[PDB]
């Protein structure tokens, strides 16, 4: 089983520093890139950082560049995020993720509290009942072919990759989820709504950097 | 840019032999595997042979094994197919193709006339439709092949053209009106807005195991 | 865990018969590496017989073996197979399965196949050498054409499987003592056993890794 | 013909800014990583930055981190290095190089004026034509066979001679031999021809930052 166990968060004053650690197991850590993705309180997912398979070349987001540093220890199969000059906007739940753009495995997440470009748009809010059929739309500012991912996240839990590419379904995901679209328009279809399927669904591009997520669509009663 | 120029076809008597050559250009020939795929007159495509990047390891089809020999000269950027013990069943147009299972670039083809296991099901066999109509072709495999499927289009007399690779990913230059879906044993190719240049024969090919088998082919025509 | 290549399936057959050799692999991801079959005739040197890729589509054989043998693999069972048909008296040999396609780092135990009725040429210069413990010995290997740095040095004791000593002309393999040194490039290569010691009295082979078929040297027997 | 044509250097005051461009041709630019390596006047080579096949993942040196930014345009087949807050220590000739650790092709270089530790033995050696030369390179840690040997003639860009400690590069004469493993490596030049009089460098290619040797200048 693939396991990504995180630690190292907490509360800091503005300007302070923190270190987030993510121990990986169940797979060859040195053969996959790694990423850090954060979620602000009440907001959507935001890709923060990424590191290559060897740990040489790294990439960050504009809001974190110059202040955050991603690293890895392949001898210990561990991923590190050093967050310096923390601002109140960096208060979020952070997750470590496997791979560079389609994150198949996530970590539990850890809360970080600080107290004293392709855009993808979704519907943002939808109410529906059990057994009804639901379709969420995602659009990209530029043509991305089949470079989209669909994730599901329940409140307080880690996201789960359900659809990779435009249409391919992830193992363990029920076949009630369908992915379609190409270029600038894509659709996620849940068909017969079912229990525990009321949550927030996100679409994320995997073409260019930074990997951007949608605002999120919360399917609720 | 990318050119695969074939030669060496012609007429041979049953039991005779022939040599087919395919000169490649526009890409690093020594960095890609190569393949030979044949199409019988009026019938569908059949994968014949494949060779690795260096030319060491080769693979053939059961109907040609022991009779055909694929080779390559990377110093001359050339691919060769020695066809021995030619049968009347070997009359076909042969193409050299880039890559080992998803053929993105094809050759003009050369006609060879001799005179003197995953089974793919493509349905329907022939369908008539008008411009602007929506078309859906189904492809079925005898076993689970995950997402190892390709959709090609062939216009009368021309070489096939890769439209969709890996079941759903679209090839560069292909219009977004072509959609690919499916998984395991059932796949569908959907031609939403039928354009006048889209009247042709479409084929599905599995890319999981050897031999690479094609579908029977679905000819969308105008009437 | 370590890498294990366990063979079976040999035996005795009459001329024209068939046999099946199996090689179960463990300790490594079998589906990510090519595999090969190499045979050794009684008293003669090593001869590469066949090779199959990581997935199993494209295969390669030797001209003396082409048309009669068939190499295959089952990645679901991590097994390698060699079906030997139309066996002739020249096929009497000990057969080994080996990991990878040109530099074989791991070999199999070998299995004996007896059949009885009831081209880059590599040149190995010393055939037989007598020396005492602690002495320095140098074996030379020459190729008919330039092979750059695509050479390997193996050691084999009588009745045992070969052991990879040197890969890429000069790089030493893990577990090999540093008393073995490799040098050379192009057309001339040398294997130097600085300090002899006992365990090094055996037959050493050089093998090119440039083009197909992978050819071995005649063999150099370091003995006393 | 592989060409790496650089531009954008010049003279700047301390604290100023500069932008270096490197147009690539003759190879698929989008299929290889790129690097920027600088050489101070009279000193040895120092790896500055590296960028992935796309402009996403980047790597820098500690002395260069926070001030320089490497980028690339695959649509224009160009590589860029934006140097801000330039100090007098940044005065050097900068080269763009193909690949991320073994640099097979280099650029002309451009001069910028602001006004694992490798040990290479000896620093300078004099020898005659036909003589044999042996240069030693040692690393503070084991790098297996992740070593490269480069040659640089006065005023020209470096040239890759040996990759992977012992493998010879195409076009290099067989008189150059590479040996070693772990912490000790040797470059042996047999028959010192007159065209082999230059400065030779050893570089590790295992971990980041890619560090070079002090350099051995064969003279007279």
């Amino acid at each position: 089983k693939v396991q990504l166990l995180e630690s190292g968060g907490g509360l800091v004053q503005p300007g302070g520093s923190l270190r987030l650690s993510c121990a990986a197991s169940g797979f060859t850590f040195s053969s996959y890139a790694m990423s850090w993705v954060r979620q602000a309180p009440g907001k959507g997912l935001e890709w923060v950082s990424t590191i290559s398979s060897q740990g040489q070349a790294t990439k960050y987001a504009d809001s974190v560049k110059g202040r955050f540093t991603i690293s890895r220890d392949n001898s210990k199969n561990t991923l590190y995020l050093q967050m310096n000059s923390l601002r109140a906007e960096d208060t979020a739940v952070y997750y470590c993720a496997k791979k560079r753009y389609p994150f198949d495995y996530w970590g539990q997440g850890t809360l970080v509290t600080v107290s004293s470009i392709q855009m993808t748009q979704s519907p943002s809010s939808l109410s529906a009942s059990v057994g009804d059929r639901v379709t969420i739309t995602c659009r990209a500012s530029q043509s991305i072919s089949s470079y989209l991912n669909w994730y599901q996240q329940k409140p307080g839990k880690a996201p789960k990759l359900l659809i990779y590419s435009a249409s391919r379904l992830q193992s363990g995901v029920p076949s009630r989820f369908s992915g379609s679209g190409s270029g600038t328009d894509f659709t996620l279809t849940i068909s017969s709504l079912q229990p525990e399927d009321f949550a927030t669904y996100y679409c994320q591009q995997r073409y260019k950097t930074p990997g951007t997520f949608g605002q999120g669509t919360k399917v609720e009663i």
